[PDB]
């Protein structure tokens, strides 16, 4: 609903976005033809947002964004990551290897041409219109005969928008030297840790800052000790003026994706099926994985980060099964259906109906397949760690049936065992992960459509799933490092081939791939009526209130700094503070420990110009702008364009804000300048980021 | 911020008419004359409720009528999970051993009492405080004859101000109260233990009672020709509701307070009754709650155990939050250090004497103290089988006539109800080992239980070896080992019983330790006295009230939410639809009962709803209470009843030594919401009929 718009929709958008509070012309904010904020705005490492901040490069970004920068360059004797990292002079500034920022140069709509193109149609049903292959085909032929060798550091990219029904053109400006200035120590960088992941209030001073580096002319190039900061078109003012709750608030950044026009049929799946099946999967996993945590101190050290990756998931699935059932998601994208159908009807055309009557069709036909492959992925790909143990290739098993190669074949089998069963893996925890949940598995997965190895547990096993699985480690060649020295001792290609945890993954892995495989036909019957649905709902509501789906390109959000109420009697403000820190410190829990130069900071009130008005330090605000992932470092601008904050996350009540936007739940959590700006200074000591850059009153 | 007396109205009632107060003063409390104070009572001596109409209708706490309505329940008519309402006066159910107190006549006998008292002549004699001494004084005054002369009619002197202030009370007490009406439990304790202690609160926690007596309204015990009281007084309902910043008060109860503290004594009650407790039960806790969520037949028996455990245990951490966060021991160390400064100035050292006794006595009794929380944390309420039989001396001398079978069946009886259908050896045994591992590392081996040494001397430390051996060769190990021992029964066997020597060691070293304690609180007490007429003397009888010790008080503040953290606001309202955002058909605690699920559907909220068309629920208040105060009426600015305070939020517990105005909050059940499920769930008009309810 308040959308992820396209940088040509600010004409058409400027009027509201003036009328609720934007006070900077609108060329200022975009200008195809001219420098504007637009052009201080980067990918950040293919996947984040960052935005430059002075005339010599420097770049912020989230602290998440910068994260394995910080870790690559952290070592025993220089724990950056723990104690974080400011280099008092730009040659002090450390290089990342595989490190981009992309500039989004120039955006140009192509879609006459991309659908003149389309009309050479050898086939239609071809999906060729969103092909990236295709669509590359075309930029280069627009572009012209090495556009890339005539303007090195250029690029050119078309997508396709709104399900191919428009095209934009990117010329996109890369530089891969990106230098690491500084970071705040993790105590502050990721306050929260996974404990307020998805969470407002929040407390977090989730930044990082890097440097783009460029040659002598602010050329792109790759890591050279000669290379020279680069001097921007544009970069962004900082402001002091802080927020107060309704204020004009925008971003300007990378949204992933979206599904804002998923049918009815669509948003009943993705909850019964995508999100029930994660979330009882998950849960049935993590129940076993924290009981083994909480028994033994060795196994929380080995499977904490297994638990947390597995939980960030699974909170969204929870987020988002939560909107499903309160906020009516289902039900306004039938009455959004049912709209389209009523005009298509009154215009004479049936087209639009019959588009939403294939993507109910093909949604119905393919459930059971559906629902078998989040079953097995969320039960057992993903579920059970013995089912990503070693399966001997074709050529290991070629080898090992007369030559020196025999040695090799082992060599590679024990390497792959080795990062199997590493440090952090537990034989015995993962059998009692993998026996609650086969028990799942096999109560819901009839024998019929049961992985090859699994019907053994009904034909031999009698129905005990612990002896099953107690079996796979007493016989496997992978069960202990004895039992597989004992086979690299003495390897036989029948050994392998008869193999229970073999044969056990092989299973697994095959059942898989073929419901993989049977679900790809049912995606282009979808993805082609779509492409009519959503021309349908353009031409009559049009491309004015209903944004295009996010795809990794640069939009534009607005809306205002503004809390919510998340539940009956409780309101949560717009504004954290660093009292807020203060009242979550836990020395002895390492999520809520309070960095000690930080925590002096707040009792003798050294808060400079970036204190509120009352004298009250702010950490965070949140706002009703529309971002998703990818939004990640994203810049948030003042009613003026100056930069007030930077977006790090949103809270869980509108992750369903991917399908249906929450006005009343739906925040994106920001952590404010005057914090970043407060930690630079009284934490990093590093008054020459402050000085280069232009801090407005 | 106080728990005033009835006396002190005439002091507070300029203060409270410039808060809102619009009632004439005589009308809340008249001490020659009927008042509403004359429509509070003491519920079954430790609740408080109310009269609100002219048939003695009195309505309290469900979980103050809770006893009640599972006594009277049974399979066919479960009240407690259904409800109960007496469609008929002659269908009210008649409760064994109920009481309600009225507080008839207050008076100040300060003078009568110190007079009597300087004819003590020992100057460190406890009978200033004495239950018997005091007693011996209110029947003097009273009369050698007064309850015969004036039936249903008791006198009571209490001290207050640690003994500088003394008031005799008269009560009418009456004991046939019979159940009118209750909500299901899932209404009654919607929040069940989740939601104990915390605001935002969705409980409509309230029951209904009568006061019945005989045809001229005397107190008399149940009879089936006793006939409902006509009051001197009754709460007018109100339907005008609650806004944020409302005057609100409250008449009740509070049992205990702790507001002249030392500095040296929230120390000790952090460091040593809070931290020992908590620490404790968390371990006791993490064992029951792992083998409650592994067994489901363990989870029903060790359900009630565990939330037991739970009630004290959230308390200690909201209290210990307090001492932590809101500066409770510096506003104690400030507050005797202004007393000593004055008394320095006046010549009287006597209170700087005073602060110097309780912190030296509080400093010397540590060790000790330390050791008695341990053992009673640890292990009498820690281990089950801390309360395993021990054999008295008349069964050992039966052991060792035919009467040796008598004796067998009173250790049988004992050991049966020890080892009962909610205990489970392996799960005890479990929570032993936990519980004796962090003793043992706490408790040195020269402060031991003589039996707990073994562990070191026996076992080589092995607790999980020694705990083993006790149910091992322990006639109450098993019912097998106890038949085997019934059959062929010595007093041999029974006197090297490792589990009788474990239960007897750690009860003769829990008493021990009592024994020893139990002289340092007497001159904690007579300096608190010095101490107290000092602070009295210095600021006045003014803005600092007496302890609560379980009399009848007034409080008064207002309708208001608070911050409980940084960017956090709970308001001052909870409604229906804050029920329904928790309902969890598959978390018995959290269940909704279907009849209101369909009120809320329909909106079938009549008179009873708010100007919004919202439902409200519960609210909370800025008054200061404490335990003994649930069931209390909470009144309007013109003294009619808008709602019952049940509970107290958890960041408001440390209110019991330093009332905190910024979190501290009474939970209140709307009266509006009372009255909706009456009418829409129970059906019971004739109650609504009845009641004098106001626009
Ligand atoms: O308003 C539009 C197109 O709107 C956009 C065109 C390009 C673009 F990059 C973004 C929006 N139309 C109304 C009549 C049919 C076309
Ligand atoms: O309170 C919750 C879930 O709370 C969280 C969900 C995700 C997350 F990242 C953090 C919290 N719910 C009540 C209604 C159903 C969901
Ligand atoms: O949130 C809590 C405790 O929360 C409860 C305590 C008791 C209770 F009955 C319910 C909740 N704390 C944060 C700061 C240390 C204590
Ligand atoms: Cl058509
Ligand atoms: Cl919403
Ligand atoms: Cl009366």
């Amino acid at each position: 609903d308040e959308g992820m718009w396209l940088m040509q929709q600010l004409g058409r958008k400027y009027a509201q976005m003036k009328e609720r509070g934007l006070k900077m012309k609108e060329y200022d904010l975009y200008n195809p033809n001219g420098t504007s904020l637009k052009d201080a705005v980067v990918l950040f490492d293919g996947g984040c947002t960052g935005e430059v901040v002075s005339d010599r490069g420097l770049v912020l970004t989230n602290h998440h964004c910068g994260y394995d920068m910080i870790q690559a360059h952290s070592t025993l004797e220089h724990n950056y990551l723990e104690n974080g990292f400011w280099a008092m002079r730009e040659a002090d500034e450390l290089p990342n290897k595989d490190i981009s920022v992309v500039f989004i140069d120039k955006i140009e709509d192509v879609t006459d041409y991309v659908k003149k193109e389309l009309k050479a149609i050898k086939d239609p049903n071809s999906m060729d219109y969103l092909s990236p292959k295709y669509l590359q085909k075309l930029a280069d032929k627009k572009a012209g005969k090495n556009f890339s060798a005539k303007n090195p550091g250029l690029s050119v990219e078309i997508k396709a928008f709104y399900g191919g029904n428009l095209y934009l053109m990117f010329t996109k400006k890369t530089y891969t030297d990106v230098r690491l200035v500084g970071a705040p120590p993790s105590s502050i960088g990721k306050f929260g840790a996974d404990t307020d992941n998805w969470i407002w209030p929040r407390h977090t001073g989730d930044f990082s800052i890097f440097r783009i580096y460029a040659d002598k002319n602010g050329n792109p190039a790759p890591y050279s000790e000669d290379n020279v900061p680069l001097k921007p078109k544009r970069f962004f003012n900082i402001s002091l003026g802080g927020v107060q709750e309704n204020d004009y608030a925008m971003i300007m950044g990378f949204p992933g994706t979206t599904h804002r026009y998923f049918t009815a049929s669509e948003v009943d799946e993705w909850k019964s099926i995508d999100n029930d099946i994660r979330i009882r999967m998950r849960d049935i996993r993590q129940g076993v994985m924290l009981r083994e945590m909480l028994a033994d101190p060795q196994i929380k050290i080995m499977y904490s980060a297994k638990y947390a990756a597995s939980q960030n998931a699974y909170k969204r699935a929870i987020g988002a099964n939560w909107a499903i059932k309160t906020r009516g998601l289902r039900q306004n994208k039938q009455a959004m259906q049912d709209r389209l159908i009523a005009w298509g009807a009154k215009q004479g055309t049936p087209r639009y109906e019959e588009a939403v009557h294939e993507i109910d069709a093909t949604v119905a036909k393919r459930a059971d397949l559906r629902r078998r492959y989040w079953m097995i992925e969320e039960g057992i790909i993903r579920g059970i760690e013995f089912a990503r143990s070693p399966i001997p290739t074709e050529d290991e098993t070629k080898a090992l049936q007369d030559a020196s190669a025999r040695k090799e074949a082992i060599d590679k089998i024990r390497t792959r065992y080795s990062k199997f069963a590493n440090k952090d893996y537990s034989a015995e925890v993962d059998k009692k992960v993998a026996v609650a949940m086969l028990t799942e598995y096999l109560k819901e997965i009839p024998y019929e459509n049961l992985p090859l190895h699994l019907r053994l547990v009904k034909d031999r096993f009698a129905g005990d799933v612990q002896a099953y699985v107690d079996d796979i480690f007493a016989r496997s060649v992978f069960g202990s490092e004895a039992q597989f020295d004992a086979f690299a001792a003495v390897p036989s290609v029948e050994k392998l081939a008869e193999d229970p945890m073999v044969l056990f993954a092989s299973s697994v892995f095959d059942e898989y791939r073929k419901l993989y495989n049977e679900l790809r036909p049912y995606d282009d019957p979808i993805l082609r009526a779509q492409r009519t649905y959503i021309a349908g709902l353009l031409e009559m509501d049009g491309d004015q209130d209903q944004f295009p789906d996010a795809n990794l390109t640069l939009r534009f959000t607005y809306g205002q700094v503004k809390g919510y109420s998340p539940r009956d009697n409780v309101y949560y403000g717009h504004q954290t503070t660093l009292d807020g820190v203060m009242e979550k410190e836990d020395p002895d829990n390492w999520e809520f420990v309070v960095d000690p130069k930080l925590k002096a900071v707040y009792e003798r009130k050294d808060f400079g110009r970036y204190a509120d008005r009352s004298g009250r330090m702010p950490v965070a605000f949140c706002a009703t702008t529309h971002t998703t992932g990818g939004n990640s470092g994203s810049p948030v601008m003042n009613a003026n364009g100056e930069l007030i904050g930077l977006n790090f996350d949103r809270n869980w009540e509108g992750v369903g804000g991917d399908i249906q936007y929450l006005a009343d739940y739906q925040r994106s959590i920001i952590v404010d300048i005057r914090y970043v700006l407060l930690v630079i200074d009284k934490v990093g000591g590093c008054q020459r980021l402050l000085d280069e850059m232009n801090i407005v009153p």
